[PDB]
Parts: structure tokens; C-alpha cells; sequence
């Protein structure tokens, strides 16, 4: 028992982290096979970071300008190319520590582990969710660019995020491993609206099921609701509307606790309308939305 | 910017995890050099787990009874010994992945990362604190025994905890790497009082400094206090008394924000006496005590 914001073991990803230096900028790169993936803003200076012409800036660069170091060993760059907002630096040596991997684009509301890195060196690992508005509420300082987000299924690492930018609001923006930004963000130092965020309803419900599994039951009530009535409450409190697909993904947790998804929705409705009343659920005094139904089953069953 | 419950990258520890099977019990072991460390209750059955005579139970065991597997390879056991509540199984091969390491006994209120494991395989990593009452509020299922807690200083892994037991209250108990239990706990399936817990005051203050560094400032007030007045409030709210050593450890955070430790104590006093008033600090609606002053500086400066 016990419920924690658990991240995947970072070992497989630590073995892929390299340092990428171009001109005066240093950031992190991801070494998979004979390719190093890093944010394309590694080629920028402070002057052109307000409105960079990436094509023009990359034309002034040759393979020898991209200094790539894996710990204390220098990788030899034999090709470079820009794909969307990422640079792919072909190296003459395949990473001996390349795990089984995939590049995936996650959906908003899905979760992933982030291995924060500086100068190609891992500093820490944390779990987070891709917000409905495509930002991440991470913990990143200058030099963290190129740190990646991922999920692990047995031995396969699914890379879903590469960190690029911190918005003036303090939230984080980045791309998939093909360099496509999540959200409307551009790699420019400019005002960028993150857009209205919402609470991931399906995840809060999944977390309520984890709370019941782990003994926290005070919030369970004698009521039930319908998807329509619950969605009126979700509307009022800036929660994502709940669909039948969400109810279906909550099937296993509903079967495990024997608490019908709509009865759990009525518990969430009462919590939204009345608050916690100074109480806690799984050590939190607010409704937690960074655990998916899959995360809850994974943690509550012990998949390795 | 951004503040997360960050765990150390688990790579160095993942490389040490093995599976240990004795009779019908399987749990995790830690392979460092030519020694495998695991909880001594691996030699128990369900019948003798109520009051085990470990010396007697271990006498019925030979080296060949301890099945140790590292992934898919079998380690050959050439010696076994009990030290307090841990078994040390000498193996004929040193772990090629042994990192630079130390065995340390942490103080209550200190933090550490836990790599939860099942059948010698890493499932996840999370950060937690050793409670003032020597329990840990972890996330562990059956088979997690032998999962270890650690801190990392550059390349040196300091192992501080080995998981042994879940109390009937759902909290966790374990030992240092010499097999000494933290707290009054014994490796017996019996009623065990965890003792009155308290909130780690120095850590809450450190977290309040992290909140100021990361933009959350609403809680700052026009007041100050003394250690005596603050300790009267800490007494009333079951917070650990604040000492000059704690004030001294908060020195760097006090210097960084320019907010005197006693002025921050007055902010904490107002929060304790009035609550959050439905507001949040670093995404939490309660006062967080799982970040030490060192953790806050580490995360806010980016040490790798
Ligand atoms: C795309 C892009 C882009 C645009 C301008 C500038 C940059 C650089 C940049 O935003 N890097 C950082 C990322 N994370 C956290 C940080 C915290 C403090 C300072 C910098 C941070 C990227
Ligand atoms: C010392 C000791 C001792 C005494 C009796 C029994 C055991 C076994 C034991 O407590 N293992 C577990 C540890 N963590 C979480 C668990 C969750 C569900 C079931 C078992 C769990 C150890």
C-alpha cells in the first residue's frame, strides 16, 4: 500500500544523454543509435533568439561546429539536419547503451517521466502530465533544454517529449522527438499564450480509485450521478468533460473496488462543490490529476 | 523555474538490483562488489513469520539454498552471513556495474530516493523523507522487500535504506545497509507502534524559500517572530522544534531570497494559525515537509 508520484527508473535514458555545444550555447542531446537529437535553438545566440531564422543560422554551421560529448568522450559528427525544431546530428558511432526505443507523440492528459539534465548529466527524475493546454509544469533551469520525457513498457523506452522552452509564466514547452511542438508554441523568445488549462477529470477519478484501494475512503458517499449532470459540474469547475471512453478506461479500477464509475463521479462532484473540508486524500489537500488510470493500476499491481 | 518532488537518477542503483529466492520466498537484493545484501526475512515461511528465530532458520540454510539471479544470469553463492536484519550473500563474481558507494545511516527528516523493485526488476523511483518517527510513507507492494533508498553525490551512491516491512497502518519500515532498523521496529508480523510523528519544520521552511524563489509569494507577511514564540506555535501544531542549527542550515536560502529565517518563521506561523484559505503554494494545498534545505538549493541551482 501507499501511493506516490512515481517516475519510471531512468537508467535506460541516462545512458543516452550527451552534451551538445554549438558556438557559445551548451544544452542536452539524446544519443540513440548513431544519431544525437537536441533542440535546434542550440545554434542561436542571445541577439537572434528574439526572432531566429533557423535555416539561415544552420547554414553558417558545419558538422565540426557541433561539439558532442558523452561523459568524457567526444563523438565525431558526420552529418547534421533540422527536422521541425530539432537538430539530428549523425555521429560515426552507435550508442552502445541504446535501449529498445520508440518515438511517440503523447495525448494531453497522459503522463511521463522527465530526466532533468545539465551539460549532458542527469540531475533528477520526476513524473508529470502533459497539461490539456500542452504545457508541462516541470522543474527546469537554464541548460535543461534537451532533457527528455519518456515512458517505459518492459524494456522499450517511448520518448515522448524533449524540453525546449520556459514561458514567461514559468510553465514549460517542448516537442515530440520529431521536433513538433506540443501546443501552439514556437522556439522564439516572445509572448506566447499557453491557453486555458483544465483539470484532467479521468485522472482525478483514477486517483480517487487509488485512494479507495489504499484505504482513504472518507470521500465515498451515498450518491450517484449521470454523465450529463457530472459534466455540468465539470464545466463549472474547469474540469475536462467526461466521455464514455474515459468511463471505459476506468473499467478495471471500477471492477477492482466494486465502485461504479458514476458513483465515483458523484464523490468527485461532492468534493468539487464542497471542497476537502480541511481533510486529505493520499497525502494531498487538493484533487490530484497527474495519475492516469494506467498509472494507478501499474503502481497498485507492481508492473516492472 | 518550477519545483518538483525530484528523485535522483536511478541508473547506478538499477545496475545493482538482483532477485533473491530462498525456499518459497522471493525478494530483492543489492549486489555491490561480490556481496548481495537483502532482508533476512527471505528465509522465513508464513508460519514462522509471526515470531521467527532467525538464527535457527538460517542454520537450516546452505549457500545453494539462496538463489540469486541478476536479470537472466545466475550468481554462485559461496558464503552467507546475517548482520542484524540483513543477509550478506557472498558471490563468486563482483558486480561489473558496482558504482562508487557508501553505506550511510540517515537522520530523521532527511530525504532519499527509493527505487521500488519486484523480482529484482526496477518498477519506479520516488523521493521521500525518513519521518521523525523513523517510518517512511512509501509505495510498496508484496515482493518490494529489499528495494533500497539512496542519495547520490556526483558519482557516489550513499545507500541509506533497505525496505523490510509494511506496518498494519500502511506505513513502511526498514533498515540501514548494516541491517539496523530505523525506529523501534522488528522483523516480525506483530502490532508495532510507529510513535507520534511530527512535521519536519526546517523542511517546510526550506520549501517556503523554494516557493519564494519560484514566484509564490502570497504567504509573505509584514511580521517577524523569535525562536521561542515560533516554537510555541510549532508545539501546538505538532511541528518539530526549530533550533539554531536549523536556522544555520537555512542560511543560504535566507541569503538568496534576502528573507531573514525568523521572518519566514512568522510566515509559517501565520499559515499554521490561519491555514491556506483555499490557496496553494508550489501546487500544494498543504505545508510540504519532504524537501530539505539541501534539496531546495540542489533543485534551484541544478547540481548534476
Ligand atoms: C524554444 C525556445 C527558447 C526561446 C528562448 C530561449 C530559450 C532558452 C530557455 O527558455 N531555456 C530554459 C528552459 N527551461 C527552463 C529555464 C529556466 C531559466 C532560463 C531558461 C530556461 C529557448
Ligand atoms: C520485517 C518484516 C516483515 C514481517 C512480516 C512480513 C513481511 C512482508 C512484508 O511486510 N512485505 C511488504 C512490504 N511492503 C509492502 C507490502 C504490501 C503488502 C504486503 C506485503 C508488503 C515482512
Amino acid at each position: 500500500s501507499g501511493f506516490r508520484k512515481m517516475a519510471f527508473p531512468s537508467g535506460k535514458v541516462e545512458g543516452c544523454m550527451v552534451q551538445v555545444t554549438c558556438g557559445t550555447t551548451t544544452l542536452n542531446g539524446l544519443w540513440l543509435d548513431d544519431v544525437v537529437y537536441c533542440p535546434r535553438h542550440v545554434i542561436c545566440t542571445s541577439e537572434d533568439m528574439l526572432n531566429p531564422n533557423y535555416e539561415d543560422l544552420l547554414i553558417r554551421k558545419s558538422n565540426h561546429n557541433f561539439l558532442v560529448q558523452a561523459g568524457n568522450v567526444q563523438l565525431r559528427v558526420i552529418g547534421h539536419s533540422m527536422q521541425n525544431c530539432v537538430l539530428k546530428l549523425k555521429v560515426d558511432t552507435a550508442n552502445p547503451k541504446t535501449p529498445k526505443y520508440k518515438f511517440v507523440r503523447i495525448q494531453p492528459g497522459q503522463t511521463f517521466s522527465v530526466l532533468a539534465c545539465y551539460n549532458g548529466s542527469p540531475s533528477g527524475v520526476y513524473q508529470c502530465a502533459m497539461r490539456p493546454n500542452f504545457t508541462i509544469k516541470g522543474s527546469f533551469l537554464n541548460g535543461s533544454c534537451g532533457s527528455v520525457g519518456f515512458n517505459i513498457d518492459y524494456d522499450c523506452v517511448s520518448f515522448c517529449y524533449m524540453h525546449h522552452m520556459e514561458l514567461p509564466t514559468g510553465v514549460h514547452a517542448g516537442t515530440d522527438l520529431e521536433g513538433n511542438f506540443y501546443g501552439p508554441f514556437v522556439d522564439r523568445q516572445t509572448a506566447q499564450a499557453a491557453g486555458t488549462d483544465t483539470t484532467i477529470t479521468v485522472n482525478v477519478l483514477a486517483w480517487l480509485y487509488a485512494a479507495v484501494i489504499n484505504g482513504d475512503r472518507w470521500f465515498l458517499n451515498r450518491f450517484t450521478t449521470t454523465l450529463n449532470d457530472f459534466n455540468l459540474v465539470a464545466m463549472k469547475y474547469n474540469y475536462e468533460p467526461l466521455t464514455q471512453d474515459h468511463v471505459d478506461i476506468l473499467g478495471p479500477l471500477s471492477a477492482q473496488t466494486g465502485i461504479a464509475v458514476l458513483d465515483m463521479c458523484a464523490s468527485l462532484k461532492e468534493l468539487l462543490q464542497n471542497g476537502m473540508n480541511g481533510r486529505t486524500i493520499l497525502g494531498s489537500a487538493l484533487l490530484e490529476d497527474e495519475f492516469t488510470p494506467f498509472d494507478v493500476v501499474r503502481q497498485c499491481s507492481g508492473v516492472t
